[PDB]
């Protein structure tokens, strides 16, 4: 029956606009198949379109905002794009229509509206781009009655083993299409819809902008050869109208030119389903999709006070729709250094100079292809899977659709190599690689990243203990199905757990170090003089210099998190032998945290090194790191050290700001130095952990219950209001928030773990 549930889920999630790297596009969860893309641009001159055309996501003075107003990957949603440069407001309404054997049909409306600044008579070029990969696939534009192009709809008929038979339709549209008086119209027509059907090698079909421009440039080359000059030139909009040449090929370019406002429709009809999809079906399904989204939002995200307001509800829907709407399907090769050079063992003083020289050997090579279905941090600046980010992204997604979060987890853990490594940053295919300098594409099998996905699994295990609607919860409703899901994954978690202990181990036995266990102590590989990228916390200050004696308290605590999950899932599958080993190991870590990482002098957990004179030294930099055993739920609620931590958390002169908890204390010598990435700013992901843990303490008989209840109440309020104010003010979620001004700084459109904010508002953790 787990198979039957599994089969239905594949067929439900197959189609989406899973191309979050572009403003709007579709692809299914198949690596070589059919993809679509939207391009638009105002045309006012003979050179301007190349600077105005839109395709891949950006954020500059020219673009006010864009994002999803409503989205569910099972049903679809609506996207708004506010384009200053092109003087346009754009709506992309996408909806999925179940039926047949090939993962349903779908449709999309594209509404353009001129804004008040735009000339009322602006010429807007719009393109719909369509490509197919496969050796056994075919696709063909049915030609037009009329001479020079289309007065009606454009029909593409295609076939593939993957999708069966299909018609994909680009309707005529509402909108004035401009007419050219020029002589060129005797030969090109006065202005109409046109199609070019081309063929290119399968590996370059993604490069839609250059493919388009080569055709534009060829049209222009043809004007010059045929004596159309500056003596009496045709209008710019007719110069950039392609010559109609429909047929068969693996690329199809559909081009329209509109004067003023416009809309038009894309109807994809699975032959294997009922009768074809109509524009009437698109309207109906859109209305139906809003009503489901509305009803679910209120059920799953019941905003508790003081955020019960409709302003806070519209803010909640925007943060959530953009988190889940940024889900992508990725396919291609990855750049990995598989040398396993001995220098990457970092067993030497000055280990960073050695590993630099091994990277300079450039042994890395493409490997795969790999496939990933993930939510992303940033549509415009880094639209790709980041390992520990996803553990934060899936916390709210898992509320909305626990079956969907488990499909993403499975997607991530199917990347694991024989050793138990998952690369922390997934750059799949050339489309991905085009948005990344060569130097930063290469992944390293000794670089780790916080095991945040265990948290999402912890939430699953609680629920399991205690048709779109039916499927969304099928893994908790059908307990047989849940345990079977775990039975298969569990091995992989256990491998990853063992990987951490082999590769990220620190040294006890070779130094003057007493402690309860000689086994347990951990050190992040990959750290440079001023960084530790693998920890998640780029420039949080660490012992100087970096050293092979180093122990990192935040890593040990992440191991804490896994053992507790393995203890938990292990218990459920009755792996008696296994749970007993973890039970030993959890006891050990608890003692060793204190024995190696606790400071009575500073009153908090610290990182460690060894001295100039070969003694163990604690190095204390009050901030996120200092709290880590608290943030990970490892301390007993009656603990005196926890009490000491609640004091530092509350303390205005250190971490506590009006806008949330500072990453680093105002008292620390590195407060607000260098790039200041994790050296003062407030990060929603770490705050979310502190909030969820305070709340646990505050809802339990015990010594700090009341102190907890107070800090939870204010922290919740400060974080939600700081995100909400900046959303009202700017329309954006920000990477981080400034602890002095409360302004969002660094990257816009971070949805992104800043969207955890909706789970904070719904409470009842
Ligand atoms: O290159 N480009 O595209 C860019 C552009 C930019 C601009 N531009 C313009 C205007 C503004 N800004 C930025 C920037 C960038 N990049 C860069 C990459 C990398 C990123 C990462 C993040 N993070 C971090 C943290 O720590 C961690 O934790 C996590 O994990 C991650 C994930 O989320």
């Amino acid at each position: 029956l787990h198979s039957e549930i599994g089969r239905l889920n594949n067929q439900s999630l197959l189609w989406g606009p899973y191309r979050p790297n572009i403003y709007f596009g579709t692809r299914p969860r198949i690596g070589k198949s059919l993809m679509t893309g939207l391009m638009w641009g105002k045309i006012e001159s003979y050179t301007d379109f190349q600077h105005t055309v839109r395709y891949t996501c950006e954020q500059n003075e020219g673009m006010k905002g864009y994002g999803w107003d409503e989205y569910d990957p099972r049903r679809g949603g609506i996207q708004s794009i506010h384009d200053i440069q092109n003087g346009l407001d754009i709506t992309t309404s996408f909806v999925k229509i179940p039926g047949g054997a090939h993962g349903g049909s779908w449709a999309a409306r594209i509404k353009g509206t001129l804004n008040d600044d735009a000339p009322k008579d602006q010429k807007t070029i719009v393109v719909f781009y369509v490509s197919q990969e496969g050796e056994n696939s075919e696709l063909e534009a049915v030609p037009s009655e009329n001479e020079f192009g289309y007065e009606g709809d454009v029909i593409l008929k295609g076939r593939s083993e993957a999708l069966g038979n299909y018609k994909l339709v680009v309707t005529k549209g509402k909108g004035v299409i401009p007419q050219s008086d020029h002589d060129l119209s005797r030969l090109r027509g006065p202005g109409q819809t046109v199609v070019q059907s081309l063929t290119y090698p399968d590996e370059v079909l993604w490069q839609a902008k250059p493919i388009l421009f080569q055709q534009l440039k060829a049209g222009i080359d043809w004007l010059v050869e045929n004596k159309y000059d500056v003596a009496d030139p045709p209008p710019p909009w007719q110069v950039y109208l392609l010559a109609n040449k429909p047929g068969s090929g693996n690329v199809h370019i559909v081009q329209k030119v509109f004067e003023g406002d416009f809309e038009f429709d894309i109807l994809f009809s699975s032959e294997s389903a009922g009768k074809e999809v109509t524009s009437k079906d698109l309207e109906r399904e859109v209305k139906q999709a809003t009503e489901v989204f509305g009803e679910r939002f209120a059920r799953v995200f019941d905003l508790k006070a003081p955020f019960q307001g409709d302003n806070y509800k519209k803010f909640g829907k925007s943060m959530f729709s953009n988190l889940i709407g940024g889900i992508g399907y990725f396919y291609g090769h990855s750049l990995v250094d598989r040398s396993y050079a001995p220098e990457y063992d970092e067993e030497n003083e000055g280990f960073w100079e050695d590993a630099a020289e091994a990277r300079a050997r450039h042994q890395e090579a493409l490997e795969g292809p790999y496939e990933l279905f993930t939510s992303i941090p940033s549509r415009p600046f880094f639209p790709r899977g980041f390992l520990w980010d996803e553990g934060f992204h899936l916390l709210p997604i898992a509320d909305w659709d626990i079956d969907l979060a488990l499909e993403i987890i499975k997607s991530w853990y199917n990347l694991m190599d024989e050793d138990g490594w998952i690369a922390r940053e997934q750059i799949l295919g050339a489309e991905a690689r085009s948005k990344v300098p060569k130097e930063f594409q290469t992944q390293y099998p000794h670089y780790a990243n916080p095991p945040t996905l265990f948290l999402v699994l912890d939430n699953f295990v609680e629920r399991l203990r205690k048709l779109d609607e039916t499927l969304s919860t099928a893994s908790v409703d059908n307990p047989e199905v849940g345990l079977e899901y775990l039975r298969r994954l569990y091995p992989l978690l256990r491998r990853q757990f063992d990987w951490f202990r082999k590769t990220q181990a620190g040294d006890i036995k070779s130094y003057d170090r007493e402690a309860y266990s000689t086994k347990e102590a951990y050190r992040w590989r990959g750290r440079t003089v001023s960084h530790c990228l693998t920890s998640g916390l780029d420039d949080y200050p660490r012992p100087q210099p970096p050293h092979p004696g180093e122990l990192h308290v935040d890593l040990m605590s992440w191991v804490g998190v896994m053992v507790k999950s393995l203890i938990s899932i292990g218990s459920l599958l009755g792996a008696t032998e296994d749970v007993e080993f973890y039970t030993k190991v959890l006891d050990a870590i608890e003692h060793n945290l204190d024995d190696l990482h606790w400071s009575e002098k500073e009153g908090c957990y610290c990182d460690a090194t060894i001295d100039e004179f070969e003694e163990h030294k604690l190095v204390c930099h009050k901030g996120y790191i200092s709290l880590f055993p608290f943030l990970t739920g490892l301390l007993k609620p009656d603990s005196p050290k926890l009490g000491k931590l609640l004091a530092l958390i509350g303390d205005e002169s250190e971490l506590w700001s009006p806008y949330g908890l500072r990453s680093l204390s105002k008292k620390d010598e590195f407060y607000g130095t260098a790039e200041n990435y994790w050296r003062s700013p407030v990060w929603i992901n770490i705050n979310y952990l502190a909030i969820v843990q305070l709340y646990n303490i505050a809802t339990q008989d015990g010594p700090y219950k009341e102190t907890a209840r107070d800090l939870y109440t204010r922290l919740r309020k400060n974080i939600v209001e700081t995100v909400y104010r900046n959303w009202e003010e700017t329309g954006f979620a920000w990477e981080q928030y400034n602890p002095e001004t409360g302004k969002g700084q660094r990257t816009q459109h971070f949805t992104g773990w800043t969207s955890l904010v909706v789970k904070i508002m719904s409470g009842h953790h």
